[PDB]
């Protein structure tokens, strides 16, 4: 009887539809779009994979490992073979930036970097920045442990000095966490979001690190509240979103953490089976 | 159409029917509940609640102290606006080990993060001129010449200088954004004590967008609060309950009186609220 969670994702793109306004340009790009929105996940026994459509799981949690150990390595992601980052991180592209002296795979201090040196002076990415600026995991970990109540639990990947070294500016700005009766709660502002491809996976990843950080403190899992800046869709998906629409959400799957872990930098892909998935096909 | 304060009274109702227990640092209570978002049309209105008095003169003075890049709290209260003053204390300053501090240096707070974000912060009187990131600069020239740019956004929270600073920034960031030459803004407060302070956070953010919508020539569009922890204290349940049974009158209207046409340039007698009419209490 409480509404499937899945429905808040395809309201806000009922929305997109009936108001977006057309920020123009059947001229490559051309999109719907839409101001300020929010939602909210369930993460009690469920977990919100959508399901009228798959998700790029494996690029999910390799992705989030990638940032947990701090990498700013293309090819260090590549190599579990996720290859969203890639096209970011080819030669030509650093060339269209003046990045002319880096390595390719070199994405500059990117998230990994922001979660865990914030602050520290970029050198490149094969440099040790062990001590080195603000790790913002770590400390959102110990404030979690040692007073739940904080309201100033926050996690922060936008660094204007560090912009215009990064291979792309991030989507997501800050996330805050916030604790009550132990169970863990977490809200993302993401200044854009690309309704169709990308934020049903951004959607997955801020949970799994509710999860992550969930299970490392011994707190169970609450809401997770997606706001967005920017929403849009793109014209050319809206016949495929409109199919979309139409179908019946499947009950969330679950996700089992397989032994008990202590440290954050400890998860391996393996710690997790995601149990029960079963979404629409393409 | 349904007045504006609907939503923040909305968000009133809901705390009280929902909010769960939770304590402050202090051990005060609250009933809170994690994230919450309002819309307030910026459009011929301008949204200062009327179901309870605003200290507009607070809002407006401070929201100029910002922009001036400013972080001594003397340089506020000499305006007439006392708010930052108890974190410029002598006693304070002291309390967090800030020995050598003139009273009202505040650390690197709001003032220096929009103009000067990641310069070496040093003391109150000190010079960044040219340091640092000028955030604000920064997004009026982007409003103008990409105005579909979605990163138009800035930023006070810095891990890196929240130590130095006396309390750690409450609005965490904000971001614009244009369509039909509207400008809307969007607004990341981590904590919101809807009774004292979200009202008066509501019209700082509101000022803002009408003056970088004055500057960049385009109008007010939305401004979209969006909140962390938003929480009502206990005391203060009774006079909310009150409150909850005025109807909200019109909201006033922002007037601005010369043309401006840089952001520093702005002074408190530029504008003008007006039919201000709210409630007693």
């Amino acid at each position: 009887r409480p509404p499937h969670g899945e429905l808040q994702y395809l309201g806000q793109i009922q929305h997109i539809l009936r108001c977006g306004v057309r920020k123009d340009d059947r001229t490559g790009t051309g999109t719907l779009s839409v101001f300020g929105m929010q939602a909210r996940y369930s993460l009690r026994d469920e977990f919100p994979l959508l399901t009228t459509k798959r998700v790029f799981w494996k690029g999910v949690l390799e992705e989030l490992l990638w940032f947990i150990k701090g990498s700013t390595n293309a090819k260090e992601l590549s190599s579990k073979g996720v290859k969203i980052w890639d096209a970011n991180g080819s030669r030509d592209f650093l060339d269209s930036l003046g990045f002319s002296t880096r390595e390719e795979g070199d994405l500059g201090p990117v998230y990994g970097f922001q979660w865990r040196h914030f602050g520290a002076e970029y050198r490149d990415m094969e440099s040790d920045y062990s001590g080195q600026g603000v790790d913002q995991l770590q400390k959102v970990i110990d404030t979690i442990k040692t007073n739940p109540d904080d309201r100033r639990i926050i996690m922060c990947a936008w660094n204007p000095r560090d912009l215009p070294l990064m291979a792309l500016p991030p989507c997501h700005a800050l996330c805050q966490f916030y604790v009550v009766n132990s169970e863990l709660s977490c809200q993302l502002y993401q200044r854009s979001g690309d309704m169709g491809l990308g934020v049903p996976f951004n959607i997955a990843s801020y949970a799994l690190l509710t999860y992550m950080i969930a299970h490392i403190t011994g707190l169970k899992p609450g809401d997770f509240i997606h706001t967005l800046g920017d929403a849009h869709i793109y014209l050319n998906h809206i016949e495929p979103l409109k199919i979309q629409l139409q179908r019946e959400p499947r009950p969330f799957p679950k996700l089992r953490i397989l032994r008990k872990v202590e440290k954050i930098d400890d998860f391996k892909a393996e710690d997790f089976q995601i149990e029960g998935y079963n979404p629409h096909p393409t």
